[PDB]
């Protein structure tokens, strides 16, 4: 819930980039990137597409490896193409697939509209629930209708999926078969609409054959139009009778744009146009459906459009919708495949300029074989012998082939082995071992299970077998060949497969690794076999019949099937397989042909080797071989002929192999040769596989590199490593799965890399299901590589180690095995198997095998172990920092159908340590879910605070720890075992129309605390807490925390109402504040019998628990967050909001279309208003409460660019001028916009220069080199349209050759700078001649984190920056002056690792990396962080360093000092004194603990602060050192605080030793209402009434005896009048009567700054009581003078002069920076005198050379380092004298040791020319222990009796003094020693400190400990100066009156009293003497820059003195003295006195 409030964005600093993340995908181990496109939100119903990348994945109309996967909902083609009947299985919209749920029924309407027949509608769910949703299956029993599909998702919205042809893909032969649903429609639940058009496949744009070869293309569907933001709310699906689409129906829509429009950066494409589709030259085909579904397209465009017209009727389109941004998607086309590799935002002004940003350049890995084609003898190899008859093919299913052979006369096979070291992907082959099975039983064409495998996995064929009848058997032999790269329905052949199998098969010869050449048995029943038998309309060649013809099975298309193809000398053909037998019409796949003399079929192979998919076609020759590559399923392109090992000719003795040897998915070349040596030979086309994404850049500075390693490589190096070991491991992956291993981030502005490391181990696939289940062991190691430059000190690599569940149990169970070990730890988790009955889960043992297989396969995927280890030098290296596991639950939901069970997996228990590489003391946590309902929604939770382990023995803390600081850090907090138990209750809405779940009911928490021996176990579970005996059991007692109940409405009635409506709107909610426990705090300050009533006038309500067990009664709740929402009609929008029942209602005007909010009139009636600008729905003009206006503008991306404001000061206009008086075309180039000079009329102008990492080429290189030239750079995108040099393709571009010289030579460094903006600023109207532009230009990185800003500064001194970049430390004069601030050095993970000081430059201009990393005077502080991202180390400029030890129950702080002794005044005395923070089992620091020394050998204190927090988790007591060392042998001693608090946290009672005890109850919005202060005083406020904001009224106090209260102050706000408009007063507290008069405000500025202001004070003898509502007998109350101070400030608010209540005039002058630079004083009727001329200052903003209105100089000096203020020269140059030259000392940490004033003395002091150092030193706790100084001969003992000044002639001496200082335990200073020896006064004052709390006294005023207590009232106000001067303190707790001089007989005292504002401040003193010579009274009234000294006696007023105060005191404010009368002869009148003072001033 939240308030709404209009407001306009800010321009400028950081840069935003593309938003593209690459994501991690752990488990599956794929690379994949998410890109978001530039969908609007709109309304706030919008379509939610990303485009995606998955290496994983094929081709799309998006290019090879991605997607814009739309909601579709398909059937099952996994097994097999689907039969489109009764038994075909259908997917969800996520790939699950779907059962059927309910038992079906008959409708023949659907949301109020006719369907036309009677469906049949039957309820689906998923077989691994996870949303929710309900799925309905909409069947027609009559023909000629269409099914289609509806899904009720859980949050309220129905989506509509499959109706309209034009959204569904179907088969275009029988349109009756369908094969996806598509997502056609959707609608919210408050009445948004979306429809999604699509746009369905034809042959425009096609060449001739693609069309001739490729008939009925029509069923492919693709996205084209997405139409939201519905002008009329409706809870119906747009579409759903059937009709089109009408554009002015709707206010936003999603183009995808795929070649229609125009694509250049001139002009903005139209939604509508007659452009034509672009075909692409990868079209590929795919046919798991059971037909063709062919892809021409390629997305070019993404574009948002917007219905201006609508939005802004003052808008008129003629064009149609406009465009509001645009997303250009270009691609390196191939034939082969297309790769997205260019993506770039753009938005195009109205001026038809256009605005850009970088651009995200893609790159894969390419495939270049002739560059890689070399031979490599297989030196493996040499024991080998057989080299004719041996298959190179994987049958135990390891991921790589092995070996296998036969040989005298047995058969053995080779698994693939690891080669020598590990990690290295060479590979070997193990020693033989025999075959399971024995090929000679085996009949013909033979199916098999190979190695004992269960499954019937290969095919035998060879002439010994039976069945065996080859018409030509000649040179065969036994053959394997895997079930795979035959059709699915070989087993059962059928059709077309049938008849081509015809009588049998005979031989089955592997020509690739998935391609197999095909040789038939003698025919029967065709006996002439004249070549081709007939099968249906389609001619089929018979396999082997022509020995001039090649037949085999070979995925030519790249589709995933096992297609027919024949290969003759003079052309390929292809018959695709469509299932079940069918093969489809033949496809010429031309590009292919030999001499037909001379093509021999054996002599063609058929191999995948280039990796797109589509096999690739090998011709081998005899000295050569040619390669014709595949252009997908389409052709083949010209060959890439390849030479044999030189001297090779390969003859039909030799033997060649096409072979997967590197698990690349790839195939690679084997070649076998009898008669020379080496015997075998391999040629690798690829060491890397192709069209894989491998490179980033987004052109701001970031490059990113991915790196590629097969599954199988990490199945050698598991098998290896695991055989280290006497163990056998099983692979369970049988096939290569290209995993991402290595993500390298590098930034090119730091030079930063961080490479991120992934192995994997225990691959898991199942069988049965045909699933990939995942890696059970994924390892992660973050490394980071800092630049050369930086610090030693790096962040040392981070390793995570994951266990995931594999659903294996094989595998899953033995996972135990490689966690960490902990003998202490808690028992490990397992999971955990249910069955729903009588609406809860019920534990059960899966019954049979087939149970346990779908129960264990839920568990798949989920994180079961992550252990986090640092890997570094350290002796806990091998200890990890956090171990987290989990624990996961199936739930069998439904098991009515017999194949599947529907199941819902979650995770029920999770446990969370901290060891911190302690292994003996962790901390441990442990959340559980004890119950959830049918949809998963938790009723019980439990949160589990495990307590500490006692004390080990072996300690493994380190021994440079303080002694004694282990055994401190333990607390009794630390040994409780806390149970949170939180219950929840939901609301639920399901019928067969709605489906809103998740809906909050009501919540509660309370709280077990037990004694830490209940631990049981083997620790908690969910079993021992659902237990009879559990210690969370119905009848254990618990602390009830609270409850919050949500309170909804129909949006008509205010009762809430029992079941909330599908629109769940709030009404409000309902929140326990207060139990009878809390309510324990207002005894004795709120009485019993009336507390109700009080706690009723607050807004609190009485109501039943919540879940109430027996004996609870009531509670007390505030309902907050009201809202009256509009109508149906309005889209439920939100019309009124209100905090509580005690404040008004705030009032929101929406827009026309109810998108956004263009008024607000809050409970008062002041008005908000905003324009918006619709190309974005972002607001661009405001106009606020006093009718201001406040403008800005946005460029074509919707970033902000122009600010001004202007409105009525004093009833008169007044700022900038608006764009209509005059105009301003803002600058494009920072250049030109930084040389502008005054006037300006806008307050802010930005310009953005994202693309300044790209150099840009020469306008006059342009010119050199032209068109031709650039028109090849362009094509392959090395320049933009504009002249950007994009860094990914040039790159690319340098590493090839054939570019020619680079003329172009701009790359070379150079002109290149990190993105950045400029900020131009002024300080002062248009009109105003003397405005300053304020120029700042902020610099970011390419991931978008501030570098640095640099801020234009008056000219002078600065360091340099040269043409390339460098810095240069000598300094010189320079008019082009900046401050650098900010410059911070990142690492990848955005950590700040260097942090530089400020500095002045001749340049805005970033200065690079390494500059200033290799220069020691650019000033740097090092940071480091451990793993977890915390600070760790951090390394001064000046050497020092702080360091901080993280261990699981403290933490130990060592500052500067505390190391200084590893690298001041004695860094041996600072030695271990670490501050140290000891935690309990929540995070709650429960003491702080710290190390008192005084000298350096002595032993130190241990000082522990202890913090108790009540079971609550709030703050309850804290008591310091002594008090707790007291406590020790006394535990009736009350700690220094006791807190109580309500239910939400909130102080009530405050119980304090040294300030009493205070109460206070608040009312529901938060206010104060009730207060009672330690002494007795009533406080309570009055607010406005409950139709208006609340603001304060009244505030009351009654003191105990008064007995009616005292209005104390009053508050007058002001309305709504044009007057006060005028004045800019609205809203504002006009008339405020507080305790010591009235604050009056007249005029406030457009800055919100006050111009004119009033004070009146009361007359002295009238107490302030502003009683009645009459305002007359206030102002009655007053004295008559009226303080009227009034100013005028600048554009900013800024100060510019200053009027007070006497007529004198400060007036300021600042610089081109905004600091203070000029100060002038103007006396009334005196001419204006300078008081300040000149003020310079430091890059930090420190003031430097200050020169005085007397000519006087101050110098300021810095320490580099650390700016530390280390000198203050005053000087005169008058006469060249030094009057006061301070130097300053600090130790490491800044504590001031010495101070040296080197000017010599003044000449006051008698014969004395010399002033002594002053030296300070400190404990460890850097208290000041001694001290010395100088002191004048006669101060003598010090005391409250201020000395007589020393004057010249008295020839005065000051002599030296040292004092020494003793404090308290609990830091109260007891003594002070002063001695001065050559004076001969020393003495010593004692302070008597009390023994139970801090109240201490001067020793004169008791000496009794016990006595001290009484010397103050009861808020710790000390009530006796002195002995005999009493004080008397306001209702407030201020000193209200000093008795200075006591006297008695009714004879009148001397006293000093004051009087003081409602906020704090002294306005009033008065001091009265009764001295009966002269009764004088002296009077100082306190006013903004002025004071009035007024001195009076009985008969007349000898002073009247105003103190005018330029500048602010402790900061060299001059005071200047002027005298009405009363004014002594011997001073001057007007006298300015110039104040100089020290370091606090």
């Amino acid at each position: 819930f939240s308030i709404t409030e209009l407001s306009l964005p800010k321009g400028g600093g950081a840069i935003t980039g593309m938003g593209e993340a690459l994501t991690p995908t752990g488990p599956d181990g794929m690379a994949a990137l998410s890109l978001p496109l530039p969908i609007s939100a709109g309304r706030g119903y919008a379509p939610a597409f990303t485009l995606n990348y998955n290496s994983g994945a094929g081709n799309s109309p998006f290019g090879l490896g991605w997607d814009c996967n739309v909601m579709t909902i398909r059937r099952r083609t996994h097994f097999g193409v689907p039969h489109y009947d009764e038994t075909d299985t259908f997917l969800g919209p996520e790939g699950e697939v779907l059962v059927v749920a309910d038992q079906p029924r008959d409708e023949s309407t659907l949301q109020g509209i006719n369907l036309g027949a009677t469906f049949t509608v039957t309820g689906y769910r998923s077989r691994l629930e996870s949303h929710f949703s309900r799925l309905e299956y909409w069947q027609p029993k009559t023909t000629g209708k269409t099914d289609f599909w509806l899904i009720y998702s859980p949050d309220g919205q129905v989506h509509l999926l499959g109706k309209s042809p034009q959204a569904r893909i179907s088969n275009p032969s029988q349109t009756t078969q369908t094969a996806q649903w598509l997502l056609e429609a959707s609608v919210s639940s408050r009445g948004e609409q979306i429809y999604y058009q699509y746009r369905a496949e034809d042959d425009t744009g096609c060449e001739a054959d693609e069309i001739t070869h490729h008939l009925q293309a029509t069923a492919q569907r693709y996205l084209h139009i997405v139409y939201y933001g519905n002008r009329t709310a409706s809870e119906t699906l747009p579409g759903l009778d059937g009709s089109a689409p009408s554009q002015a129906d709707w206010l936003f829509y999603l183009v995808f744009d795929y070649g229609e429009r125009s694509n250049n950066l001139k002009t903005p494409p139209a939604f509508s146009t007659t452009g034509s589709w672009l075909c692409r030259q990868d079209r590929f085909s795919r046919y798991e459906y059971g037909f063709e579904i062919r892809t021409r397209r390629l997305c070019r465009q993404v574009l948002m459009y917007h219905h201006l017209q609508a939005l802004d009727s003052k808008i008129t389109e003629h064009n149609g919708p406009t465009l509001v941004s645009r997303l250009i998607l270009n691609y390196d086309e191939s034939a082969i495949a297309s790769t997205l590799v260019f993506v770039r935002r753009v938005g195009h002004e109205q001026d038809g300029n256009v605005v850009t940003l970088p651009p995200l350049e893609l790159a894969y890995q390419d495939f270049s074989p002739r560059h890689h084609a070399h031979w490599q003898p297989m030196d493996v190899l040499a024991n080998f012998n057989a080299i004719q008859r041996w298959q190179l093919v994987d049958l135990k299913g390891e991921g790589l082939p092995g070996l296998l052979y036969q040989d005298k006369g047995a058969w053995w096979y080779r698994s693939a082995q690891r080669l020598g070291e590990i990690g290295s992907d060479a590979v070997t082959w193990e020693k033989m071992q025999p075959l399971s099975v024995i090929p000679s039983l085996q009949s013909n064409a033979s199916l098999v299970d190979i190695n004992g495998d269960g499954q019937l996995d290969w095919v035998i064929t060879g002439p010994g077998l039976r069945g065996y009848h080859s018409q030509r058997p000649d040179g065969s032999w036994t053959r394997f060949t895997p079930l795979n790269a035959l059709p699915v329905e070989y087993t059962h052949p059928r059709a077309q497969l049938a008849d081509l199998m015809g009588a049998g098969l005979s031989d089955l010869v592997l020509i690739g690794p998935k391609s197999v050449r095909l040789y038939a048995n003698t025919r029967d029943g065709f006996a002439k076999g004249k070549d081709v038998v007939q099968s249906g309309d389609i001619t089929l060649p018979v396999p082997g019949a022509d020995p001039r013809k090649l037949v085999a099975f070979s995925d030519v298309l790249g589709s995933g099937q096992a297609h027919l193809v024949e290969v003759s000398a003079t052309k390929v053909t292809c018959w695709p397989n469509l299932g079940r037998g069918r093969f489809g019409q033949p496809i010429t796949l031309p590009g292919f042909s030999q001499p037909a003399t001379e093509f021999n079929p054996a002599q063609v192979y058929l191999a995948d080797l280039d990796g797109s998919g589509p096999t690739d076609l090998i011709y081998v020759h005899t000295n050569r071989l040619d390669i014709f590559l595949n252009k997908s399923g389409n052709g083949f392109a010209e060959p890439v002929t390849l030479r044999f090992p030189e001297g090779l000719r390969f003859d039909h003795t030799c033997q060649l192999q096409m072979a997967d040897v590197q698990g690349l998915g790839v195939a690679s070349l084997i070649l076998s040769v009898p008669h020379m040596s080496p015997h075998h030979w391999r040629c690798d086309l690829t060491n890397m596989k192709p069209w894989l994404l491998n490179e980033m850049n987004n052109n701001m500075g970031v490059h990113h590199t991915l790196r590629y390693r097969s599954s199988s490589q990490f199945w050698l190096d598991e098998k290896a490593a695991a055989l280290t070991t006497g163990q056998t491991p099983v692979c369970y992956l049988p096939f290569p799965i290209h995993t991402l291993w290595q993500t390298e981030t590098e930034d090119e502005i730091s030079g930063n890399k961080l490479v991120t490391t992934l192995r994997y181990a225990r691959g898991a696939w199942d069988g049965r299901e045909r699933e990939f289940r995942g890696f059970g062991y994924v390892e992660q190691t973050d490394s980071h590589q800092l630049a050369q430059g930086n610090a030693p000190e790096r962040t040392p690599p981070a390793l995570t180690k994951n266990w995931y569940a594999t659903g294996l149990p094989v595998i899953d169970n033995a996972l135990s095995t490689e966690y960490w070990r902990d003998d202490q730890a808690f028992a490990g988790f397992s999971p955990r198997f249910t069955t729903w009955q009588d609406n809860k889960d019920v534990p059960l043992t899966p019954e049979d095998d087939n149970s346990r297989y779908w129960f264990n396969r839920a568990l798949k995927g989920q994180l079961l172990r992550s252990e986090l280890y640092g890997l570094d030098d350290s002796t806990n290296k091998h200890v990890p920092y956090t171990v987290t596991e989990f624990r996961s639950q199936v739930r069998r939901l439904q098991h009515t159908d017999s194949r599947y069970p529907v199941l819902w997996s979650s995770v029920v228990e999770s446990r969370n340590y901290h060891y911190e590489r302690i292994a003996s003391d962790p901390q441990c946590s442990q959340n559980i879910t004890l119950s959830s309902d049918r949809f998963g929604q938790p009723l019980k939770q439990l949160s589990v605070q495990y307590p500490r382990r006692q004390q080990p023995a072996i300690n493994l803390y380190p021994d440079t720890l303080p002694d004694k600081l282990l055994a401190n850090s333990y607390d009794d907090q630390q040994r409780q075992l806390r149970l949170t138990y939180q219950q929840s209750s939901w609301h639920h809405l399901t019928n067969n129309t709605v489906r809103v779940l998740g809906l909050p009911d009501s919540t509660r928490s309370d709280i077990f605390t037990y004694g830490a021996e209940n631990v049981p176990a083997g620790g908690l579970n969910l079993e021992l807490l659902s237990d009879k005996n559990s210690l969370i059991a119905d009848d254990k007692p618990r602390e009830y925390l609270g409850q919050q109940k949500t309170a909804y409405t129909d949006g008509q009635n205010t009762t809430p109402l029992q079941t909330p409506t599908r629109q769940a709107l709030i009404a409000f909610t309902e929140t326990t504040v207060f139990n009878q426990s809390t309510l324990s705090a207002f005894n004795g300050s709120i009485p019993s019998d009336k507390l109700s009533t009080t706690l009723e006038q607050a807004g609190y309500q009485q109501t039943n628990y919540l879940f109430p067990r027996t004996g609870e009664d009531k509670v007390w709740v505030a309902h907050h967050g009201y809202t009256d929402y509009g109508t149906a009609a309005q889209f439920w929008r939100p019309q009124k909001q209100s905090n509580t029942q005690l404040t008004g209602k705030i009032t929101l005007i929406w827009d026309a279309n109810y998108c956004v909010v263009v008024q607000t009139r809050d409970a008062a009636g002041l008005t908000t208003s905003a324009k918006y600008d619709w190309r974005f729905l972002t607001p661009v003009q405001l106009t606020d409460i006093n009718d201001n206006q406040h403008l800005i503008t946005l460029d074509a991306l919707g970033r902000p660019i122009t600010l001004r404001f202007w409105g009525t000061e004093n009833g008169k206009m007044t700022g900038y001028s608006s764009p209509e008086k005059a105009s301003f075309s803002p600058p494009s180039d920072v250049n030109a916009a930084i040389e502008l000079k005054k006037p300006l009329p806008v307050a802010q102008c930005q310009v953005y220069a994202p693309e300044s990492w790209m150099p840009v080429l020469s306008q006059k290189t342009f010119n050199r080199l032209a068109e031709q030239d650039w028109q090849k750079l362009y094509n392959a995108r090395i320049i933009t349209e504009d002249g950007r040099i994009c860094t990914l393709a040039y790159r690319r571009w340098v590493q090839s050759q054939k570019a020619i010289p680079q003329l172009i030579s701009l790359l070379n460094n150079g002109p290149r700078l990190p993105p950045h903006s400029l900020t131009l600023t002024t300080d002062r109207y248009d009109h105003d001649p003397e405005q300053q532009i304020r120029q700042q230009v902020v610099f970011s990185d390419g991931f978008g984190r501030l570098l640095q800003a640099a801020a234009r500064h008056e000219a002078g001194m600065a360091r340099q920056r040269n043409e390339d970049g460098s810095l240069i430390i000598n300094v010189q004069h320079t008019e082009n002056r900046w401050a650098v601030t900010g410059r911070t050095e990142y690492d990848n993970k955005g950590q700040p690792i260097r942090t530089y000081q400020p500095y002045f430059l001749n340049d805005w201009r970033y200065v690079s990396n390494d500059s200033a990393r290799q220069e020691k005077e650019a000033y740097a502080d090092t940071h480091v962080y451990d793993p977890i991202g915390r600070e760790i180390k951090v390394i001064t400029a000046k050497g020092w360093f702080r360091r901080t030890l993280f261990t699981p129950w403290f933490t130990v702080n060592e500052d500067e000092n505390d190391t200084a002794a590893e690298v001041n005044i004695d860094p041996k005395l600072y030695q271990k004194t670490p501050t140290v923070s000891v935690y309990d089992n929540r995070g709650l620091i429960i003491r702080n603990i710290d190390f008192h020394r005084t000298t350096a050998n002595g032993d130190p204190d241990t000082r522990i602060t202890r913090h108790q927090y009540d079971i609550h988790g709030h703050l309850n007591q804290s008591i310091d050192p002594r008090l707790y060392e007291a406590k020790q042998t006394n535990n009736t001693i009350k700690p220094n605080f006791l807190w109580q608090y309500d239910l939400t946290g909130n102080p009530l009672c405050t119980e304090s030793i040294d300030a009493g005890r205070t109460v206070t109850l608040n009312d529901i919005e938060g206010r104060p209402l009730l207060t009672v202060t330690a002494t007795g005083v009533i406080q309570t406020r009055q607010y406005e009434t409950s139709s208006l904001p609340g603001r304060l009224l009244s505030v009351a106090e009654q003191t105990p005896e008064e007995k009616t209260s005292r209005i104390t102050e009053r508050l007058i706000w002001a309305g709504n009048t044009e007057a006060e408009k005028d004045h800019n007063l609205a809203g504002q507290c006009v008339r405020h009567y507080d305790t010591a008069g009235v604050t009056r405000l007249e005029s406030l500025s457009l800055t919100g700054t006050v111009l004119s202001q009033s004070s009146q004070l009361l007359i002295d003898t009238q107490e302030a009581n502003w009683t009645g509502d009459n305002e007359t007998v206030w102002q009655n109350m007053l004295a008559d003078d009226i303080y009227t101070t009034l100013s005028t400030f600048d554009a900013t608010g800024a100060l510019l002069t200053q009027t007070d209540a006497k007529g004198n005039i400060q007036r300021l002058a600042y610089d081109v920076a905004g600091q203070l630079n000029g100060s002038w004083l103007t006396l009334k009727g005196q001419t204006e005198q300078v008081i300040i001329k000149s003020l310079t200052y430091s890059a930090a903003g420190q003031k430097l050379r200050e020169e005085h209105g007397n000519d006087v100089i101050t110098e300021y000096s810095y320490e580099p380092e650390t700016q530390r203020l280390i000198g203050i020269k005053t000087r005169r140059p008058s006469d060249t004298k030094v009057l006061q030259d301070l130097r300053y000392e600090y130790d490491p940490v800044g504590n001031v040791i010495s101070i040296r004033n080197d000017a010599e003395a003044t000449r006051f002091w008698h014969n004395q020319k010399v002033m002594p150092e002053n030296t300070y030193t400190y404990d460890s706790l850097y208290q000041l222990i001694s001290a010395t100084g100088r002191e004048m001969a006669n101060i003598g003992q010090q005391s409250h009796q201020f000395p007589s000044p020393a004057l010249p002639s008295d020839n005065n001496t000051y002599t030296n003094y040292t004092r020494t200082y003793t404090y308290d335990r609990g830091g109260n200073l007891t003594k002070i020693q002063h001695s001065s020896p050559a004076t001969q006064n020393n003495y010593t004052t004692n302070i008597t400190v009390s023994n139970r709390s801090n109240r201490a006294v001067l020793s004169t005023l008791t000496e009794d400990p016990a006595q001290v207590d009484a010397l103050f009232d009861a808020g710790g106000h000390q009530n006796t100066l002195i002995s005999g001067q009493n004080l008397n303190w306001n209702t407030r707790g201020e000193l209200q009156q000093v008795t200075l001089v006591k006297r008695d007989k009714g004879a009148n005292d001397d006293r000093e009293w004051y009087r003081y504002s409602g906020d704090g401040r002294r306005m009033l003193k008065i001091n009265e003497q009764q001295a009966s010579n002269n009764a004088q009274t002296q009077r100082v009234t306190y006013l903004p820059n002025l004071e009035l000294r007024l001195t009076q006696n009985s008969t007349a007023t000898t002073e009247d003195l105003q103190v005018i105060t330029v500048g602010e005191a402790g900061r060299a404010q001059v005071r200047v003295l002027h005298w009405e009368s009363g004014k002594p002869e011997d001073i001057d009148n007007n006298q300015l006195r110039y104040s100089y003072d020290n370091l606090i001033g």
